[PDB]
């Protein structure tokens, strides 16, 4: 049993994922030695992200704008009303 | 057993997730050595990261603006009214 | 068991997350030897992060601006009216 | 008289030059005004230079390595033996 | 009479030059003003260079290795024996 | 009579110039005015250099080695032996 990131194991679940990022290098699981060795090993490794990452937002005279929003609901036996990243202009 | 990140054993569960950012490397797990070594053994890491990242926000005049918002709720047997990040103009 | 960030072992559990940051090096676990070892060895990490983050924010006349907002209830059997990072303008 | 890098005026010369070398801008000269202005003037440069420059110098087991090297003389009524940049093996 | 570098005026002269170098602007010379100016001026300028310059040098078991070297003699009426960056190996 | 870096006014000379360097911006001169000015006026300069130079110089069991040298000699009449950044080996 080895999960990574989000589940491994479970009955019942739900889940609601996002991402905005940037990466060079995951996920070197499993290094596992079941024996003998006898004269040398070498393990390496090298990473590197996000060289110059030049961005600009501009935004004159807008209404509504959202730019990143992640909801997620369970319910059993009821009645919901939510929102999220809503804008009402009148 | 072994979970990393989020969940490695649940029977019932829900989540959300965001995320705006920047990693190198993750998930080095698992080294475990069952057994017998003689001479030399070497393990090497290296990790860089936001390397001049350049951003600029502006707004001006605006009603409404949402960036980042993230709600989750679970409700058995009742009633729920929630927001957030909302914004009312009259 | 071993469970890095967020659960190893829940029966009923909900959650919700956010990150805006910047890593460069996690999860070195289960660095475990079971057995013998003779002559050598060597282990080695190194990690550099946020390397000149330059950024600004500027907002001039405005009527709502939301950054970032996490929200998360749970409810068995009852009512629930709540609010978070809201604005009213009139 | 205006000279921007090596001679104006001269009765009798001999030079040398050599470059290894990166320049974005250079000369701007010669920038005089006879006469009348009412409004407005904008003057404006901008250079930029040397963006990772990359470079590995590997010799190995060599016997003569010249990379740069430079020479004048000037003699009336002489001798000269001279060297620079040599190398005797035996 | 103006000379931004080396010579502006000589008789009788000899040089020898070099370089390894990076520059982003020179030369910004003669902004000389002869009348007259009513409302408004600007001057500007900006420089970068140097960005990232990653480079390395290796010599393993070398005999005779040379970089850099400039040498300019002058002689009326002798003997010249000179040498520079030389190597005897034997 | 205006010489920035090297010489103006010379009857008989002789030089030598070498550079391992990083500029951002020279040489700004003759601003001198002669006349009126009556509203506004501005004058600006930026200059930024060598940002992050990384570098490593390595030598292993080298006979002769020679970075930078510069020699200049002059004789009117007489005899001259002379040498600079020489290395025997026997
Ligand atoms: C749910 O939310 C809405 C508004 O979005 C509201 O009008 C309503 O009364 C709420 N509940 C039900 C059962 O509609
Ligand atoms: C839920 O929230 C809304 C407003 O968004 C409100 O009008 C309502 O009365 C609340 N409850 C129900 C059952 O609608
Ligand atoms: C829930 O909140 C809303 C306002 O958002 C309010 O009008 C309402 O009375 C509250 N409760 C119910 C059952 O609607
Ligand atoms: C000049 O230099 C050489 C060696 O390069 C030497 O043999 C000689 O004697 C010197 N002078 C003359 C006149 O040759
Ligand atoms: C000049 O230098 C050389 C060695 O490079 C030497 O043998 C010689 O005697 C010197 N003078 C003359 C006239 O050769
Ligand atoms: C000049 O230097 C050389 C050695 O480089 C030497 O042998 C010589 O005697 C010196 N003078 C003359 C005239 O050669």
């Amino acid at each position: 049993g080895l999960s990574k990131a989000k589940e491994g194991v479970v009955a019942a679940a739900e889940k609601t994922k996002q991402g905005v990022a940037e990466a060079a290098g995951k996920t070197k699981e499993g290094v596992l030695y079941v024996g003998s060795k006898t004269k040398e090993g070498v393990v390496h490794g090298v990473a590197t992200v996000a060289e110059k990452t030049k961005e600009q937002v501009t935004n004159v005279g807008g209404a509504v704008v959202t730019g990143v929003t992640a909801v997620a609901q369970k319910t059993v036996e009821g009645a919901g009303s939510i929102a999220a990243a809503t804008g009402f202009v009148k």
